[PDB]
């Protein structure tokens, strides 16, 4: 059986799908279907400090040369008339309690994407928010203190995770996407999951940061690249932060003394080797090469079926 449900379970996937299905049960909409959430890749990675920051802070011993993290890919599926549809995906980076500062106990969203066929329409955004809030709830429980989001929509015609979106799925502009994150985070605050959140500039100001070495350094993020582009010739950094403040969310999960003397992060879930889902490139390539598209409900369901066969058959022993 090559179903979504039959993909191996994880504590995280179970936590998220239980949150979503409980939410759906509360809404009691006759058209909602069972949601399945699965983590389909988890691996150890490191992010190397680029040359320039390496020459400036690493070679002096002020900063680590690299930061270890775990990457996880997760997907959500909904049953519609008994057929599974993959409608949401996310790649995250998790920096544990053993990781050197400035990255310890932080999570970062690498990529998030969706295809707009969730049934019913009126619960789609709500379910996306339930997944995101659930993710923050879960990592807070593990002892991660801070979440980080670069709220940047894809460029015209580009796909983050799913190949060939529906032509009529509008892509939000920056302001709309920013507001979307504020709505999600305001809900999380009301549920006492998030303590508070700040834009990157306000965060740096309140922290009284005085050196670029203090800013969290994530794989593929804007800030390592802008630090390199700036270094070609700290006040620059502050200026760049103010200019792009509204794009970058810093989400405080644990505050005050509660954040001070935490035990180590222990993740109960094992690594999950899966080359197909090691970052976003391999799945886009599979979809492109096999002429799969997520461009209509029926096409998306077909492509979901094909994705599932490949996930199961890559995983077999
Ligand atoms: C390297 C570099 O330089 N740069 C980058 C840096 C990478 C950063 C990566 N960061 C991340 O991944 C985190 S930010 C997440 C960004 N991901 C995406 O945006 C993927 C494409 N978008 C989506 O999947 C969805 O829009 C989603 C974000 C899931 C929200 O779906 P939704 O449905 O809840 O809300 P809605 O979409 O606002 O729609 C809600 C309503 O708004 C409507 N709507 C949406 N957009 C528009 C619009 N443009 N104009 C008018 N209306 C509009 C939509 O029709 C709808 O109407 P209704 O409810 O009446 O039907 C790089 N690495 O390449
Ligand atoms: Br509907
Ligand atoms: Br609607
Ligand atoms: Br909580
Ligand atoms: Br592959």
């Amino acid at each position: 059986k090559f179903s979504a449900k039959r993909l191996p379970s994880t504590r995280l996937g179970t936590f998220l799908e239980n949150r979503v299905n409980d939410f759906l049960r509360r809404q009691n909409h006759p058209e909602s279907g069972e949601v399945t959430v699965r983590v389909v890749h988890a691996s150890d990675k490191t992010v190397e400090v680029k040359p320039g920051m390496k020459a400036r802070f690493v070679d002096s011993g002020e900063m680590a040369e690299s930061f270890p993290y775990r990457t996880k890919a997760l997907f959500a599926f909904e049953e519609i008339d008994g057929v599974d549809l993959c409608f949401f995906g996310m790649h995250v980076q998790e920096y544990g309690s053993d990781c050197p500062p400035p990255n310890q106990r932080r999570v970062y969203i690498s990529y998030l994407d969706s295809v707009h066929f969730f049934r019913p329409k009126c619960l789609r955004t709500a379910v996306y928010h339930e997944i995101l809030i659930g993710y923050l709830e879960y990592v807070k429980k593990l002892g991660y203190t801070t979440g980080h989001i670069w709220a940047c929509p894809p460029s015209e015609g580009d796909d983050y995770i799913f190949h060939c979106h529906p032509p009529d799925q509008k892509i939000p502009k920056p302001k709309r996407l920013q507001e979307w994150y504020k709505k999600m985070l305001d809900k999380a605050v009301s549920e006492r999951i998030v303590h508070d959140y700040k834009d990157i500039f306000k965060q740096a100001t309140e922290d009284r940061l005085t050196s670029a070495k203090e800013l969290p350094y994530f794989e593929g993020d804007f800030w390592p690249n802008v630090l390199e582009e700036s270094i070609k010739e700290s006040q620059k950094l502050y200026a760049t932060m103010e200019k792009h403040k509204e794009v970058f969310f810093v989400i405080r999960l644990i505050a005050g003394p509660a954040a001070n003397s935490l035990p180590p992060i222990v993740d109960p879930d094992p690594l999950i080797p899966c080359d197909l889902m090691d970052g976003r490139d391999a799945f886009l390539t599979l979809a492109r090469d096999r002429h799969l598209e997520f461009s209509s409900l029926r096409r998306a369901q077909w492509s979901t079926g094909c994705m599932l066969v490949e996930l199961h058959t890559q995983s077999q022993d």
